[PDB]
DNA sequence: GCCTGGCGACAGCCCACATGGCATTCCACTTATCACTGGCTTCGTCCGCG
């Protein structure tokens, strides 16, 4: 470990009284091979780093554990969860859990959250017990998740690009907060097939349901600043990208 | 006491429009400007003040 701890005991051993947190190494070493658990990302210059936790995705409880219904995927999951592996039925009832600690890479810290996948999503598939309405449920759910995330990144980059341009960002924080808060019930309406705006029950896919929520959150955030024509032109150039 | 009815006489009828018209040119700007600050850690050293 990069950190070295020593805990001074209480005489009974019931508690710790003092603690020493200090370095064990002066020279850092590259740890060989990427960590299976984390989700990685490559960025211009080609450097590979783990995707940071975001407390905005924790606003919608348990969104990361929906990772199973899926581009880039953690290797441990991609070895043990799929069908090349070896178990027979086990894979049907496995369910994913994630521990995320969103914080600064320095000493500031913001939020942590656990996230087990809901057992309702797979159990709603077995209530029926048919090959087709079930594969269609699973297809819908996987489809819903894909739409919500693609427009989550589209909306992050939208707000981020617009904020930088408008001043020649704080818009991203409220953008994502509003996004997942509004995008959470529309997802659960798409799964149950209940009627959600931007969606028609029984449609083959998400149906633009998600693209509408992103536009409403974005327009909710950039709303007071689309007044001046110069800034309004920038904001419009970047909301247009969320039109899909 | 409450409810209802009454208080000269006070006019009637007929009549009501057709037709026509309703504009057109031109002209619509430039320039300059567009903030800062911070909300990490512990410790050590230096400088200032008493």
């Amino acid at each position: 470990f990069r950190h070295a701890v020593l805990l001074h005991p209480s005489p009974d051993g019931s508690h710790v009284v003092d603690a020493w947190v200090t370095w064990a190494w002066r020279e850092r070493n590259i740890s060989p091979e990427l960590d299976p658990y984390l989700i990685y990302q490559t960025s211009k210059e080609g450097r590979v780093y783990p995707r940071p936790a975001e407390a905005e995705r924790a606003i919608w409880r348990d969104l990361d554990a929906l990772l199973h219904y899926g581009n880039y995927r953690p290797t441990i999951l991609d070895n043990c969860t799929p069908l090349a592996q070896v178990p027979q039925e086990v894979l049907d009832s496995l369910r994913l859990r994630a521990f995320g600690f969103d914080q600064d890479g320095q000493a500031r810290d913001k939020q942590w959250f656990t996230a087990t996948t809901p057992a309702v999503l797979r159990w709603l598939a077995d209530r029926e017990t048919d090959d087709n309405e079930n594969a269609r449920i699973v297809r819908r759910i996987t489809l819903a998740r894909k739409a919500a995330e693609a427009l989550g990144r589209r909306l992050e980059k939208a707000c981020k690009e617009a904020w930088k341009e408008s001043n020649s960002g704080p818009w991203v924080q409220h953008g994502m907060s509003r996004y997942w808060a509004k995008a959470e019930p529309v997802f659960w309406n798409i799964v149950y097939d209940r009627p959600a705006q931007g969606y028609t029950p029984g449609m083959a896919g998400p149906g633009n349901a998600f693209n509408l929520v992103a536009l409403a959150a974005y327009d909710e955030v950039t709303g007071p600043y689309c007044e001046r024509p110069r800034v309004a032109k920038v904001v419009e150039r970047h909301r247009s990208t969320l039109f899909s």
